[PDB]
């Protein structure tokens, strides 16, 4: 009972049907300017709302080329091109690009699951346009900002048992790629994510050039001068669940963490961080992830890490959030680097918090020297130096039990107590805490 149609004007009255079966042909369609106003083919943002339920909606072969401008055409409001509502719903193999590098005159994100029981699979979405783009989050990421922002993030999750399936999502935007704010049971599955970075190096360079940064004399929103030797990405999280967010399921607005999230076989690459659940409430679990050249591999605060990796070559694989996180298990590969080594945090893990039950494997063998796993201890992290977002740093650690199946050194600080360390070699291992426990174990 499939409809198929072949053209925007003529999909959009679809969108707000219950149980349609709809397909758009095969074919490139694209979204300008000119395309936006009152008599034109979208006169409100967001621009595909999907306000029915029970409806499947088919783009295979459907290339949606949005010009970035179209993220300026609606004043200074929120604009979103894709906002699901309804409830039931399956949109699938999308290819989504937005064309140029317009930031929005507010803010923008390309796809917003409210609703119950959506799926979105097989979409491949290119974000792009955002002010400022070039310095991540050094210059703020919300109120109160040192420079400005106009961000545009990729995906966000709301609502309820809310399903991103077999998606890539590459982006070159200021914004997260994929986020979770107020979704109860979101599982993001299958996902390749993707941003891109830049060294802090090269961001100090601009001095002299007038540049936003070197105007306010590379001061960040940390309240230090942006450090040398860090890797940055230009995006802010790739899986990033926050404990605060607005949704609506069945006309209800509704305020509340994210909870419950399920993040399975996806991998991250060059973002801010891999998977970040920390502050979602309820049981966090990922498994059968890969990380990579990321800033922060893992970080869900308590729940279950299994069968994931990462790499090491811009951050920790492995951070504990805060001293109140308990009963984090987590069982990560520490995978050889995906390029070269540019890790100014000193640390490939900071572990603090109490009733933690963490394996670290790995087969490197070519360990640089400012690399270790800290128990408490004062970590070097870009965001927490000198005071910096003081309650996720220098923090104490007590019961933990750490399987250290690496050749990492380990650094047990004078803050932690109870540690249970097992290691390949325990001549690289300090021990200046109290009550600990370091026992070698073969191979």
């Amino acid at each position: 009972q499939t409809t198929t149609v072949y053209s925007l004007e003529d999909l959009l009255p679809y969108l707000k049907q219950d149980n349609v079966d709809v397909k758009l042909a095969p074919g490139t369609y694209n979204v300008n300017g000119f395309d936006v106003g009152e008599d034109r083919l979208f006169s409100t943002t967001p621009l595909f709302l999907f306000e029915g339920s029970n409806s499947t909606y088919d783009f295979t072969d459907v290339k949606l080329n949005i010009n970035t401008v179209v993220l300026t055409k609606f004043g200074n409001n929120e604009v979103n091109e894709i906002q699901i509502l309804g409830n039931n719903n399956v949109l699938k193999n999308l290819k989504l690009e937005d064309i140029g590098t317009t930031a929005p005159s507010n803010r923008a994100q390309s796809i917003v699951i409210d609703g119950r029981d959506n799926r979105i699979e097989g979409f491949h979405l290119t974000i792009r346009g955002s002010y400022p783009y070039g310095y991540g989050d050094a210059f703020g990421k919300g109120g109160g900002s040192v420079i400005n922002h106009r961000k545009h993030s990729g995906v966000l999750i709301r609502g309820l048992r809310n399903h991103l399936k077999d998606c890539t999502i590459i982006s070159r935007s200021y914004g997260h790629i994929v986020f979770m704010q107020a979704a109860s049971y979101p599982t993001v599955e299958g996902c390749y994510i993707e941003g891109e970075m830049r060294s802090t190096d090269d961001m100090l360079a601009e001095e002299g050039t007038g540049s936003p940064a070197d105007k306010v004399d590379f001061m960040t929103v940390w309240g230090y001068k942006l450090p040398a030797g860090y890797m940055m990405s230009l995006q802010a999280g790739g899986i990033r669940a926050y404990n605060a967010g607005t949704t609506y399921i069945d006309g209800v607005e509704i305020q509340r963490a994210t909870d419950n999230p399920t993040v399975l076989n996806c991998t991250i690459k060059n973002a801010r961080t891999g998977v970040t659940l920390a502050h979602a409430n309820g049981t966090k679990y990922v498994e059968g992830c890969t990380v990579l050249g990321c800033e922060n591999g893992y970080s869900i605060g308590s729940g279950t890490v299994v069968n994931c990796g990462a790499d090491a070559i811009y951050g920790p694989v492995f951070k504990n959030t805060y001293g109140s996180d308990k009963g984090y298990n987590a069982d990560i590969t520490i995978l050889p680097p995906s390029d070269a080594y540019y890790n100014g945090h000193d640390a490939v893990a900071y572990i603090g918090g109490s009733n933690h039950n963490l394996t670290f494997r790995s087969e490197i063998t070519e360990i640089p020297s400012n690399l270790k796993i800290m128990v408490s201890g004062d970590l070097q992290g870009l965001r927490v130096l000198h005071g910096s977002n003081p309650s996720q740093n220098n923090f104490a650690g007590t019961n933990i039990v750490l399987r250290n199946l690496t050749n990492f050194p380990v650094d047990l600080h004078s803050d932690s107590s109870n540690i249970t360390v097992t290691s390949c070699d325990t001549d690289n291992i300090t021990d200046n805490g109290t009550n600990n426990s370091i026992e070698a174990i073969d191979c």
